[PDB]
């Protein structure tokens, strides 16, 4: 009952929108109030605006929510998991209560997070007290934290009470980050609550002028990029698309999308993969980017961004599509949790209701009832620095992914030339992980100690990491029987780092480790053994699976005279602060001059164990060369030659 007849709101809409007639003839007569209520008839009217935020439909609400809106009416806010429990903010609700110093606290209090459950717990309760308690807070917000413009030479000339915390108080109740949370929840509030008897005509042009002060400040404050950039563009598009009644709403779309599409272009690279060279985050950008083209394309605006962010997302989702193993989980590289069939279903769902001409994509949503597969089996992306082998996109598949690519953040480990293994099930070859975040400390030496590249599957000098991580791809050979990678690494001071890795009958792998250069040192290649039980062989270098019928592995190293085997304890991260330990075997050669230490590792997926093969293997040329290599390995006798010339 606090809310005024906001009649500047007319002059924010565009009158002229279709079904805003009688609105507009009756704002011309005068009868604002009136065209007021015409307005709250149009938008309780009207269907063709909605949001993937809310289905009105099914409409539910968790215990936690619950405990949040009945907290709520009591004016007690939930606004941080530190803070437990609540804080009551009093009946004369006291905005500015800071009981402990922390501008977290004060900040995610204007987040409004028991907003929205209050209007679940209305809908599916049907209760009105919560729309009553609901638009009261909200007014009460509105008219307790002003948007103040004032300098050093206005704020000194200042009364002498609650004028200078409301200046200090803009700091918090309109910090970006929550002006454009609001900006996106309050979408959510207004399909929630607006067919409530306490949603007034008038409290609608509170709620309009509101919404439409939080629209401009963002778009007079865009952040400092980061993710917070990429959300603020997002959610100015989901002002746009949710209220085109606005005069301004076209120019809060293009300017989200002018954003959005100008920053796709610097984090993701031209062949699909995002810049932090981390699934994870390849990920979240895709459901960054997707949201904002979901809000625009479900109320008729997906023409409004351009086609080259279109396929540029399209190539991000058949990046993480091809980086993925058959069971629908990706590899543990960099910061990377692993993603279960589940949750990849619900997206490729969505990204598929997004894209519905894209075969493959509609094949992966399915999970093979319709759709198609691409035309390649093994795909390479050269820019990003993912190389994947496959004889099947099945769960009965042959798969390797090599991560070998340019320089990451502090998201990306010194891991160049690792790679994760999947055979017929089961991950064989399994990266040790992230565990921890950062996250200091405790947890800061299993957090250093999982980012090691002699926690990896590539080659150490004196067990150290890379000085330099910037891979340079130089073959790339994915089709035929003999598919080939060769990519090199200038990993140490003198120190170059050339693997190559051979795909052979779309059976087994062959990877060969030369390095060479002029420094001196201990050479360890290093392979991260899966966890369980594996037959050692400390003389011939043999490692052979002994695990249940249906992924097994037999692996060989040949190196020069004098290679040693070394059987050192490791881990495996899988999920966060979760983790097992398993065996971290490294073949070490003493490099005291200046020729090059080479080595072949024969990789050998197999059924049952006892069907393992035993291996030759030797170098043809002399030693390291550039432009070329040669080496012949034979399968329980019978030979094969590989070689290669750059
Ligand atoms: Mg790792």
């Amino acid at each position: 009952g606090s809310q005024e007849l906001k009649s500047e709101v007319f002059s924010l809409l565009n009158l002229d929108y279709p079904g805003l007639e009688k609105v507009k003839a009756l704002h011309q007569e005068g009868k604002d109030e009136d065209a007021a209520k015409a307005l709250l008839d149009y938008y309780r009217a009207r269907t063709n605006v909605k949001t993937p935020d809310i289905n009105l439909k099914k409409i539910t609400i968790g215990k936690e929510e619950q405990q949040w809106a009945d907290d709520g009416l009591k004016h007690t806010f939930f606004v941080h998991k530190g803070y437990q429990p609540s804080y009551n903010y009093g009946e004369d609700i006291n905005w500015q209560y800071w009981p402990v110093k922390d501008n977290e606290l004060r900040w995610q209090l204007h987040r409004h997070k028991w907003f929205t459950p209050m209007g679940k717990a209305y809908r599916v309760s049907g209760d009105e007290k919560y729309a009553k308690e609901w638009a009261y807070q909200y007014i009460d917000w509105i008219k307790k934290n002003p948007l103040v413009k004032m300098d050093k030479k206005e704020y000194e000339l200042v009364s002498d009470g609650k004028i200078k915390g409301e200046v200090e108080n803009v700091r918090f109740a309109w910090r970006p980050l929550e002006v454009s949370n609001r900006l996106q929840d309050q979408t959510t509030q207004f399909q929630l609550f607006l067919p409530s008897p306490s949603f007034t005509p008038d409290f609608l042009t509170e709620f309009l002028v509101n919404y439409h002060k939080h629209a401009v400040h963002i778009l007079a404050n865009y952040s400092d990029q980061g993710n917070h950039l990429l959300f603020e563009a997002q959610r100015m598009i989901y002002a746009g698309a949710f209220f085109p009644e606005f005069k301004e709403a076209p120019a809060w779309r293009k300017s989200g999308i002018d954003i959005l599409n100008r920053e796709v272009n610097v984090q993701v690279y031209n062949d699909g993969g995002q810049f932090e060279l981390d699934p994870h985050y390849h990920l979240a950008a895709i459901n960054i980017f997707c949201k904002a083209l979901g809000i625009a394309d479900v109320n008729g605006f997906r023409n409004e961004f351009p086609q080259e962010y279109l396929d540029t997302i399209e190539k991000m989702i058949m990046f993480y599509a091809n980086i993925s193993f058959p069971d629908y989980t990706n590899p543990c590289f960099s910061d990377a949790k692993i993603t279960e069939k589940k949750e990849m279903l619900k997206n490729y769902r969505a990204w598929s209701k997004l894209f519905p001409k894209n075969e493959t994509i509609k094949y992966l949503a399915t999970d093979g009832k319709e759709g198609a597969l691409p035309d390649y089996m093994s795909k390479g992306f050269l820019k990003s620095g993912f190389f994947v082998f496959r004889n099947s996109w099945g769960m009965d598949a042959t798969q390797m992914v090599v991560k070998a690519g340019p320089k990451g953040f502090w998201h990306c480990q010194p891991d160049n030339g690792t790679f994760e293994m999947w055979f017929n099930g089961k991950n064989l070859f399994p990266d040790s992980g992230s565990y921890v975040y950062a996250g200091e400390g405790e947890v800061m030496e299993q957090r250093n100690w999982h980012r090691q590249t002699s926690v990896h599957n590539t080659v150490t000098l004196d067990n150290k990491n890379l000085e330099t991580t910037e891979s340079v791809t130089k073959l790339w050979q994915p089709e035929g029987n003999i598919q080939t990678l060769v990519t090199e690494n200038p990993s140490y001071k003198n120190f170059k780092h050339r693997r190559s890795v051979f795909f052979v009958d779309n059976t087994y792998f062959v990877i060969v480790d030369e390095v060479s250069g002029s420094a001196k040192g201990s050479v360890n290649l290093h392979y991260q053994m899966p966890k369980g039980e594996i037959a050692n062989s400390r003389e011939d270098m043999t490692f052979l699976t002994q695990f249940e019928d249906g992924s097994n592995m037999k692996l060989q190293c040949f190196g020069p005279e004098g290679m040693s085997m070394k059987k050192e304890p490791g881990w495996c991260s899988t999920a966060y602060r979760k983790r097992y330990k398993r065996m971290n075997v490294s073949f070490n050669v003493k490099k005291d001059n200046e020729n090059a230490v080479r080595y072949i590792t024969v990789i050998y997926p197999v059924k049952k164990s006892a069907d393992a093969p035993k291996f030759d293997a030797k170098f043809k040329n002399k030693t390291f060369d550039e432009n070329g290599l040669e080496i012949e390995v034979k399968v329980n006798g019978k030979k094969q030659s590989l070689k290669y010339k750059l």
